[PDB]
């Protein structure tokens, strides 16, 4: 099977960039050239922003109700699982992740849409929410109306999936928006504008636009006529977007990854645990937003528990990603592949022990293919255990009492999510009330359903997404008051 | 009799580190009637440092909202107790008549008892069960407090303004600091001593009165302050978001603006007119959601302005203490100033001063300024485009309604605006089509603690009182838990 080949999506059509410059599309398995995508520049971003505007003001899409835009969303739900087959194959060549992960992603996709369907349906019964005023000279109510034209910036680690959480929840509130995918990992996203035409969803409600950081995703951080933007990345580039947006006092969301902890007490069963500890840190080739990166093991089960953990690790079939039982594919790039091994080069050179992994499997001998890595004797001054390594690298550290875990845990400038494991669910429900975090998991590690809010507190940015927070992001609550008595104020006098 | 105050850090009286101070004015005499202390970015720090201590005890953060509005509800009791002396504090600090004063206190005690009512209604929303699609998982929501808030509030209700903040955050279980305007700061001062008179524990609520680059700047950029509340100009937003940014903290923004008061043809006039000049006249023409740009319909226009500066005539202008008065003098020299320029400037680019435009005759001295009407109006104006914050209206004619519509959101700001027509179906339509964050109908400036407030476009974002004012102030916080006690079964058991 080969790859498409796009020009930019604006307006309905099919637009090569004004400048026309494009760049590759690499497998990250071979670390060759298979294709390439359109690379956009400030103006294209200025036409698909007029587009957006001009589709924003017209009278099928922002004044609608939920429930119209709601069939344009079951209908994306239904074309992307009709086209099934295609999304995760193109999505396991370009993002690099295992077949099994890619085919509950685009899974995923479908599902996100659906939900988002309903929830553009509920909101038809919410506009003109009565409030109750003390005056009865007053009274209120509450609209909630679509905030205008959108910027959605959606990272390469689920490439179609984190663009849908940006795109489902703004089309529902009647947005219309523009796409800003990942350099790394735009090809599904592309394809996502076939869909969308397919459907038939009015000319210029979603523009998707590839291309570089500076030439296409910062002009439309800093675009005069777009009213928000919707960032996922990394916390660096997470300042530099909210600084520009700061500029035109431009609303922003930001989810900014992190260094989640895992924090695992003496009473539990191993076996089930380790597995929830590779799934936190290993799934998705270690690249993570919200990865349990940090172990924290009560020393008591310590030596069995790591024992087990390398004997799970080993055991990870490290291949090709379309190969029958690949459980790790390569990492998306060479900056990234580079990146990951100097994190862990210095680790060493810090004074820790690499227990396992580290190094390119030596049976690939091409491809950006890293051995899951179990890093071990830490320190807490270590750059290894306070930053983000966004590859299959864990840190581990065992700690004393349940105080010393939370303080442990919760020792980080990051804070996006954790995870607790204990039997004893009392203590779960205090680990979990500690932690300085936006998400926890309780005995498990890393299930995200669309249902709940997502996103982190500290330097793991700001704002919920998803569940019934997803949609809000996106409207501008609009406050209506009216004098209903038709009388003087009477505050003044009269002449 | 102005109270002397030092700077109100964990639950004390502390002397600013650099001891410095600086003068506080009643505007209607220009005297310098007392002194305010003047914080550092070391007071900052110790304010700081005393908050995030007072976050981690255990009688405030991991308390119920029940429990914290029990406070909440003293508070209010207190200041209804101390009605008078507030009121007068305000009256002399902040220059609004008295009788705008005593509105102001009243509801400040409403605004803590309304979050009060909240912060108990926050208990029953912790552990809201989330239906997933998985039986292997349950999942729930845990409303928690954010941490330590910055919160930045302005001059024009010096204590409501606060009390806008203070009161969504102590109920959301967040400890706070405080940095009032240096040009109104003795109620809010004041207000440190009423936390003490109700028990709040020391450290929950911090005050420290200063200059802007002395205390607020670096409140903005500590690095332990979890989000920052601001409401001010534009300018300044800007300003506290993009140092809030280099350490991506939260912020939210009411920032002012240049909003519309459209009115139609089909309108009782005195009313109407009536509402206009509080729509721009109130507070001394500085409100932050002043409707300062009249859109009035050709076939009622010089009539409507007939009347309405008819109206304009008699409000009384006097010392702000004086019975009966209507309009007092603007915050300082520094406000007048720009205001006079402001209408200079008008007349300069050829708009006529339709009445006022100067000094009231008969009050020598204090920063006064007649209510101001400008006609002759080209939308390319300086004083069509920028917020005046002072008691100065712009006319302008329309004919068609979907060219009201055009000139209404023909700006960059978009915090508030007001439709007045008999004709409801005609209200609907145009509060639908204006782009701005609240809409008052056949009223101006209503503001309700029971609703949600704040603007879009250059008037900022976010959304303070109402039952979006507790949220600001909130982690929310997903807990998933797996209770099947088997196996994920994604890898391969060795
Ligand atoms: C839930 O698991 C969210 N991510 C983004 C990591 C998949
Ligand atoms: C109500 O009018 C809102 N303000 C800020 C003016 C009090």
């Amino acid at each position: 099977f080969p790859i498409p080949a796009r020009q930019l999506f604006i307006d309905g059509e099919w637009r090569e960039p004004i400048k026309k410059n494009r760049i590759p599309v690499i497998n990250p398995s071979t670390e060759e050239i298979i294709g390439d995508i359109p690379a956009a520049t400030a103006e294209d971003v200025e036409v698909a922003v007029v587009a957006a505007r001009r589709a924003f003001r017209r009278n099928n899409w922002s004044a609608t109700s939920g429930a119209h835009r709601a069939t344009y969303l079951r209908a994306i739900a239904a074309k992307i699982t009709e086209k099934k087959d295609h999304f995760v194959k193109l999505e396991t060549i370009d993002s690099g992740k295992p077949f099994d992960e890619a085919v509950l992603d685009i899974d995923d996709v479908a599902s996100c849409f659906e939900y988002f369907a309903g929830q553009a349906e509920a909101l038809d019964g919410k506009q003109k929410a009565p409030v109750t005023l003390p005056m009865e000279r007053f009274k209120s109510h509450v609209l909630r109306q679509p905030l205008g034209v959108v910027g959605l910036i959606s990272p390469w680690n689920y490439p179609l999936l984190m663009a849908t959480w940006k795109i489902a929840p703004a089309l529902a509130a009647g947005c219309t928006a523009v796409l800003k995918p990942s350099e790394l990992a735009s090809v599904t996203c592309l394809e996502f504008g076939e869909v969308c035409n397919e459907v038939g969803l009015p000319p210029g409600v979603l523009n998707i636009l590839t291309g570089l950081g500076p030439d296409a995703g910062a002009p439309l951080v800093s675009h005069p006529d777009v009213d928000k933007i919707a960032f996922t990345g990394s916390s660096a580039t997470g300042s530099k977007v909210m600084a520009s947006a700061a500029q035109l006092v431009k609303p922003v969301t930001l989810e900014l990854g992190g260094k989640s902890p895992i924090v695992v007490f003496e009473d539990v069963d191993i076996d089930k645990v380790v597995e929830w500890t590779i799934f936190g840190c290993f799934w998705t080739n270690g690249q993570i937003c919200s990865a349990t990166s940090r172990l924290l093991v009560h020393e008591s089960i310590a030596a069995e528990f790591v024992d087990k953990l390398v004997k799970w690790t080993k055991n990870i079939k490290i291949s090709d990603p379309f190969e029958e039982g690949c459980r790790l594919g390569p990492v998306i790039s060479k900056g990234q592949y580079d990146k990951i091994m100097k994190f862990i080069s210095t680790a060493k050179s810090e004074g820790a022990t690499i227990l396992y992994g580290g190094s390119r499997p030596e049976h690939l001998k091409k491809g950006y293919y890293i051995e899951p890595t179990i890093v071990t004797d830490i320190s807490t001054s270590m750059q290894i255990w306070k930053e983000e390594v966004f590859g299959p690298v864990l840190c581990v550290k065992t700690f004393s009492s349940e105080d010393e875990a939370i303080a442990l845990a919760n020792d980080t400038e990051y804070g996006l999510a954790a995870a607790v494991f204990s039997n004893d669910l009392e203590r779960c429900e205090r680990i979990t009330k500690a932690l300085e975090v936006g998400a926890v998991w309780v005995n498990c590690s890393q299930p995200c359903f669309v249902q709940a809010p997502w996103g982190g507190i500290k330097r793991s940015g700001f704002g919920r997404e998803l569940g019934e927070w997803g949609i809000q992001n996106y409207l501008n609550i609009k406050q209506v008051t009216q004098d209903i008595s038709d009388e003087p104020w009477g505050w003044y006098k009269s002449p």
